[PDB]
This record gives structure tokens, sequence and C-alpha cells, in this order.
């Protein structure tokens, strides 16, 4: 059992972009499979402005900050 500065650990950008989109398709497709799903999205977001990826990216960087900011104790270089 490893679990001692055991902090949280973020997703990824387009991942906070899932859940955002994940429930509209999967909604209209109660069965995607983790291809569709991560495709579908991988397929807008890639479409997403990139004016309007900042909100996901600009989250993302802000917990980041958090984290990074005690875990250097624990895994690092």
């Amino acid at each position: 059992f490893k679990d001692p500065n055991a902090p949280k650990r973020p997703p990824s950008a387009f991942f906070l972009f899932c859940s955002e989109y994940r429930p509209k398709i999967k909604g209209e497709h109660p069965g995607l499979s983790i291809g569709d799903v991560a495709k579908k999205l991988g397929e807008m977001w890639n479409n997403t402005a990139a004016d309007d990826k900042q909100p996901y990216e600009k989250k993302a960087a802000k917990l980041k900050e958090k984290y990074e900011k005690d875990i250097a104790a624990y895994r690092a270089k």
C-alpha cells in the first residue's frame, strides 16, 4: 500500500470538456464505445476554437499550481 502525500491528480484538458460534451452525445447515444466517446469529443474539441479552449486549459492550470505545490516533495525529479 503506497499512499503518503496522496494528493489529487487532475485529468486532461479535453477531459474537463468531455464531462461537458459527454452527456449530450451519450445522451442521444445511450451506448457509445470508449472510442466514439473520446473521438466525438476529440472531434468537437479539435474544432473548439482556441479562444474557447482557454477556460479549460486555464481551469486545469489554476488547480495545477495548487497541486504541484506540495506534490513537489512527493513524486518528483
